[PDB]
């Protein structure tokens, strides 16, 4: 069986994230002197401070029980802090994580997640957290994040149709449209939590000198439409973290839109 966690609403959350025991910051690094602003800034903006958020989740969980009220509390809590500075990401493209976090409005002890849950995940750090948000409160709805933002690296090498032309030995131009798949917890380990491996589709230029050097130029779009957001296609420490969570607490899955395009520019040799 699983435990049930209230959604955050300003009648439950506790006044603090953490009942204000613990916070989230940048880790301490013995010998170096006091915590400055631009450290936690830093930290902020890095996949980190996700995993941190996560790891005391579950030290919290492991020190004082899954079913302990204040557990309980904890998790909503914590949780809607994420949604609030998520909100504040996607509202607000182009600002810092650090500043999301603590300096939206409402504050982050009000959020209520009812009234304001959004369809739309920024895909910044934040991201990953918010999804198990979702999970925990959502009820199935659908959800999105675009493409432009999660951070795609794409390697041309790696995908067999541009590869199979960069290894004939073939010279100049050469179009490209082909599908592959892409597992996205290979590098970022914020996008592979949630969304893991996914499957796009190129189309473009495949550009070859007879010294073995290559230009691709594309469009990358998703090929599925949509993408499960479940304990099985996590992928990643993050995603792990995830899967521990959600084997815990009451949830319902659901799926993940993926709309948008990026273009592309990778350089290589053969």
């Amino acid at each position: 069986e699983t435990l049930t966690v209230h959604a955050p609403s300003p009648s439950t959350n506790l006044p603090s994230y953490g009942n204000g025991a613990f916070s989230l910051s940048a880790p301490h690094v013995p010998g170096a002197g006091p915590l400055l602003v631009q450290v936690v800034y830093s930290f902020f903006q890095s996949p980190n401070m996700c995993l941190q958020a996560l790891t005391q989740l579950e030290d919290y969980i492991k020190k004082h029980g899954a079913s302990n009220p204040l557990t309980l509390q904890i998790i909503s809590t914590n949780i809607g802090y994420f949604c609030n500075a998520d909100r504040n990401l996607v509202l607000h493209p182009g600002i810092s994580v650090y500043d999301a976090y603590h300096f939206a409005k409402p504050a982050p002890s009000q959020y209520d997640y009812r009234s304001m849950n959004m369809k739309q995940m920024s895909g910044n750090v934040t991201t990953p957290i918010v999804a198990l948000a979702h999970y925990l409160w959502g009820n199935g709805a659908e959800r999105s994040v675009n493409i432009a933002n999660i951070g795609l690296k794409i390697s041309p090498m790696k995908i067999n149709q541009i590869k199979d032309i960069i290894k004939s030995g073939v010279v100049g131009t050469f179009a490209v449209s082909t599908k592959f798949t892409h597992a996205t917890g290979d590098y970022n380990v914020i996008t592979g939590a949630y969304l893991g491996n996914i499957t796009l589709k190129t189309e473009g230029t495949l550009t070859i000198s007879a010294n073995g050097s290559w230009t691709y130029n594309g469009v990358v779009r998703s090929y599925d439409d949509k993408y499960d957001f479940n304990a099985s296609t996590h992928r990643g420490i993050i995603g792990e973290s995830l899967t521990r969570l959600g084997a815990m607490f009451s949830g319902k899955e659901y799926q993940i839109l993926l709309p948008g395009e990026i273009h592309i520019k990778e350089s290589g040799k053969r």
